[PDB]
């Protein structure tokens, strides 16, 4: 037997977040290496795992790792990064930084991946994951003409790569803010909860990339907030037994006469509903507040969206008989008595969500300088832009914010100059909405950090550094 061979293989097969870390520390032990020690650790790992079950992955990884851009991992060799949040994008950012050769510390306030909700995928993201060795880390990946990963399956897959490329990950730790460098001869340090491990508290860094999801407002940035008429969104996951007759029900994605025939037997009033068949029978529907008060899923009509959706106002029981009512008729009962999958809490996976307010940051980047040290702050993903989930551009643009944040760190580690690096980034960010698979570079395969492999007719000078004068924060 060969502990190293065995540990790598359960590590790859791992379906629990606490088991990715477990088997990995074991592989590190077996290969006489450490985790969170960068590419020198990655290089020591791969060389000693020169065997059938691993070699195709190193080719894939190194092929990317040696794309013209990363300078064979020498570009950001003098850059210390802090990445906040281990959602899909944050991890993608870490991967990108790891490859650029930056020191990568990722902090994350949870301790597991418990979200089942299925995410639609763009042709280009599908391929990106494939090139990162998704097919080894995940069996049922974009399986068939299917183009959807589940949140946790994505996170697991990405985490395994983050670890391989030597990202230092700390769990159960909350980013709160920043410690200003107290003197002429210090650097920027984070502010973490609950009390972080010795080194992490003293870990200094010039690049902070926060991918801490929609709800986190990072100090200094201005968030624009558009509100329209209310849209309540229900999501539901039912267990996929994958029985022959259970896997013979087509996927779905008020206009058609179906949304009309839904009111007949069930009396459920929905404008649109979506079905995905993944690890779970995924359903997402947009409900009318008019009928949610009627069939008593919401207890009482509160005029302010936020309050109308609290744990108190939402009846959990009726939400299940509402969700299964829509799900049962939607498949014409071809899936039988559907049982919910659980959280997170043993609670059944069903949630009433908000679709009313779309948060967008005014700038995607900000630089802070105090007593000599420069700090580059970048947003990536949901905290940069809040996506209309029915359209499904979240993973697409998060991954884009990630690529365009890594390009920023590249120019940064060339000393390009605060006002400039921002102007490049902000010229690219001005595109982040327009972006569709329709208006972007056709050769998906050729996609890389160089933003012009992605954006046709790109203008790096759409914003002059004189238009961003106050995104640079000279505190003295
Ligand atoms: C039900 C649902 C359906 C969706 N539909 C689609 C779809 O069909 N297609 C599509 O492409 N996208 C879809 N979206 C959007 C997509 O899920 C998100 O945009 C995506 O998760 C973005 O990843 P993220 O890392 O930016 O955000 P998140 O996944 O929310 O990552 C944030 C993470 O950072 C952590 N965090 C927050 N604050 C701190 C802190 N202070 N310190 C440390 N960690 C912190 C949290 O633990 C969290 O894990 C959907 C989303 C949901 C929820
Ligand atoms: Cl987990």
């Amino acid at each position: 037997t060969n502990p190293a061979h065995d540990h790598f293989e359960t590590f790859v097969q791992a379906q629990l977040c606490q088991d990715v870390l477990s088997s990995f520390q074991g592989l590190c032990r077996a290969l006489g290496v450490e985790s969170g020690g960068g590419l020198s650790q990655y290089h020591k790992i791969k060389a000693q795992l020169n065997y059938w079950s691993a070699k195709s992955l190193w080719a894939k990884l190194d092929k990317r790792a040696s794309q013209p851009v990363y300078q064979q991992g020498q570009a950001c060799t003098n850059t210390k990064c802090l990445v906040v949040g281990a959602g899909p994008c944050g991890l993608r950012a870490a991967v990108e930084l790891a490859l650029l050769g930056a020191r990568v510390v990722l902090v994350e306030k949870r301790i597991k991946f418990s979200r089942h909700n299925v995410l639609h995928l763009w042709p280009f993201t599908i391929h990106d994951l494939r090139a990162l060795g998704a097919k080894k880390f995940y069996g049922r990946f974009c399986t068939g003409t299917l183009d959807h990963i589940s949140i946790r399956q994505l996170q697991l897959l990405l985490l395994k790569v983050a670890l391989l490329l030597g990202v230092e990950i700390h769990w159960g730790v909350k980013f709160t803010g920043l410690q200003p460098p107290p003197r002429k001869g210090s650097g920027w340090r984070a502010q973490l909860q609950p009390n972080p491990p010795a080194q992490l508290a003293s870990y200094e860094f010039d690049v902070l990339i926060s991918a801490a999801g929609g709800k986190f407002v990072p100090e200094g940035f201005t968030i624009r907030e558009m509100r329209g008429k209310l849209a309540i969104g229900i999501t539901a996951n039912f267990v996929n037994g994958r029985t022959v007759e259970e896997t013979q029900v087509p996927e779905i994605s008020y206009n058609q006469k179906f949304f009309q025939s839904l009111l007949k037997a069930t009396g459920i009033d929905l404008e649109n509903i979506v079905y995905y068949k993944d690890e779970t029978h995924y359903f997402v529907m947009t409900a009318k507040k008019q009928c949610l008060l009627r069939l008593g899923v919401l207890r009482q009509d509160l005029s302010e969206t936020d309050q109308l959706l609290g744990k108190a106002n939402v009846v959990p029981e009726a939400l299940q008989r509402f969700a299964r009512a829509a799900a049962d008729f939607a498949t014409h009962g071809k899936l039988g008595k559907l049982e919910f999958a659980q959280d997170a809490r043993g609670r059944p996976d069903v949630a009433a969500f908000d679709f009313t307010s779309m948060m967008r940051a005014e700038s995607s980047a900000r630089v802070q300088e105090k007593h000599g040290a420069r700090l580059l702050l970048g947003l990536v993903g949901d905290c940069l832009v809040e996506p209309f989930w029915p359209l499904g551009t979240g993973v697409a643009r998060g991954f884009l914010a990630a690529f365009d944040a890594a390009w920023m760190v590249k120019r940064w580690a060339e000393g390009a100059g605060p006002l400039e690096v921002l102007a490049e980034r902000e010229s690219l960010y001005q595109l982040l909405s327009q972006t569709s698979p329709e208006n972007m570079h056709r050769n998906v395969a050729q996609y890389g950090l160089d933003p012009a492999t992605r954006y046709p007719n790109l203008n790096l000078r759409a914003v002059t550094p004189n238009q961003v004068q106050d995104l640079y924060d000279m505190m003295d």
